[PDB]
């Protein structure tokens, strides 16, 4: 029930580490229709929120008290997400207001985020893969199947964009074409879900992981195209001082996220011989880490 | 480029015709559908007298430098021992099961070797359309592994329909039809890739196509790994050992056809470099020994 811990400070570490896809690269809208201020406020209000989880993840380990450190490292993860793409937009906005921007042109769809859906689904269809048998209780395969049902979703309903978006005629059809392959796949597993939820079996198991290929082809097949050069659109033209302006606020986001990683490794560290913990500096150094990383952040974001 | 052309027959007829030698090794099933044993072998004699032709043929059209005729004749020639192989097959099933305490083959919900050949065939398409540079591509090609896949996927379609019919459990029932719509999307998406390439050749197209291949194979895959499975396959032949001898000797007789052919073919495939300096036409010649050899072998097997 501890080994649940472990898992927390993995998943987690990989989700927040997957996020610094934003912090290198080049000037782009990381958000949908939000202006710089209220983006900052939002910083603000989750760097509030991490030092309090930084805390309650801390004394919830020093208590013993595990199930709930977990769900507390789950939130700070969800929040240092959160945080970075709201780093990444206020960069942008900060780079473009710069005298002799010209601002970013959309893709027919957002990069970042089918990129981050077609992760998702293949994480899903992974686990489906490698949960023993017994293990695969009735709710993790409906979070499983959950999962899915919303990276589906969203997949499907940017591909709807794209098709209407797209001004050639192959381009327009391929969208669709792909959208009912992504979708008839995903029944396809859903219903093998399902089977070996209500029928637990080997062969029901093994046939979930016989149908998982079909839809991650699908869905990779249709974020491969969807990601053509010419449909890209272009990333922000920006002068000198506006990439100075984004490089310092993506340096402290980024200055975040590894101090919460450094702290994510930290708590995992002492979830093996915790009555011992002869490393109890390492985890409470991290602490201190993530306030100054989340100082710089803020000094970042006052300044430009 | 034209005796080039034949390096092509003179390998994809070898593995067709080895291919197909999925019939001459395990147990006994009827190999084709509604035909007597004495018809069978009647087609047999046929198909064998239609072997001594078309060797003559491709021996003397290559020994000519007639090339481009050699080449056809190869292939009709593959399609004949192809044919020669089922019915031999068949023959070997019926004479199997003419023995006193045999009991008949049972049928599963779809034919297992055919389904086979279907899902090797689709995925030699597919590797064709990845391993194939532009335009080499040509208009002929598409059309012609197009018109192959779409063949493939209309009997694995109907196949998987009969199955569903068959199907005494509600979730079979139900799975067949969603692989069946997960295959078909596939393939329209995948085709569309095709008529564009062609339509409009570029770099970018091709790799589409490549990219678009995986969601079919693995459609196809999905379905015949789920249609094969235990608890479908019905029950082979059970018969004595006198039953088995009988098959087994037929079975040998057309695997020595087979073999023979494919020696034909590699030494067809030998004398393609330096035929006006090939010491070895003796090889070639032999293998019309081993062919006429092998077909009075595969004759003498059937008359008892």
């Amino acid at each position: 029930c501890k080994g649940k811990m472990q898992l927390v400070a993995d998943l987690l570490l990989l989700s927040s580490e997957a996020r610094p896809v934003l912090f290198e690269g080049p000037a782009s809208s990381g958000a949908g229709a939000e202006s710089f201020e209220q983006c900052r406020d939002t910083i603000i209000a989750r760097t509030k929120g991490l030092s309090i989880l930084t805390h309650d993840v801390q004394s919830q380990l020093n208590m013993g008290r595990f199930g709930e450190a977990g769900d507390s490292l789950v939130e700070l993860g969800d929040l240092v997400v959160s945080l970075t793409e709201c780093s990444a937009h206020a960069a942008y906005l900060a780079a473009v207001a710069t005298p002799g921007a010209q601002p970013a042109q959309p893709g027919l769809v957002d990069r970042y985020r089918v990129t981050r859906c077609r992760h998702e689904v293949e994480q899903g269809c992974a686990v489906l893969r490698a949960t023993p048998l017994a293990d695969m209780t009735p709710q993790l395969l409906l979070e499983v199947s959950q999962g899915l049902s919303r990276n589906l979703k969203f997949l499907t309903d940017a591909c709807a964009l794209a098709s209407d978006k797209s001004r050639d005629r192959f381009s327009r059809e391929q969208f669709k074409l792909g959208v009912k392959c992504m979708s008839t796949s995903a029944s396809a597993l859903l219903a093998c879900v399902r089977e070996v939820k209500v029928a637990p079996s080997e062969l029901a198991r093994s046939r979930c992981a016989l149908f998982s290929g079909p839809l991650v082809q699908a869905v990779s097949a249709l974020v491969g195209f969807a990601t053509e050069p010419q449909f890209l659109g272009r990333a922000a033209a920006v002068s000198a001082e506006g990439k100075a302006v984004q490089t310092a606020i993506l340096g402290g986001a980024m200055s975040v996220v590894s101090a919460c990683v450094l702290l994510t490794q930290c708590l995992r560290d002492l979830a093996q011989h915790p009555d011992g913990g002869a490393k109890m500096s390492d985890h409470r150094e991290r602490l201190r880490n993530s306030a100054c990383a989340v100082s710089e952040g803020c000094t970042l974001l006052s300044q430009a």
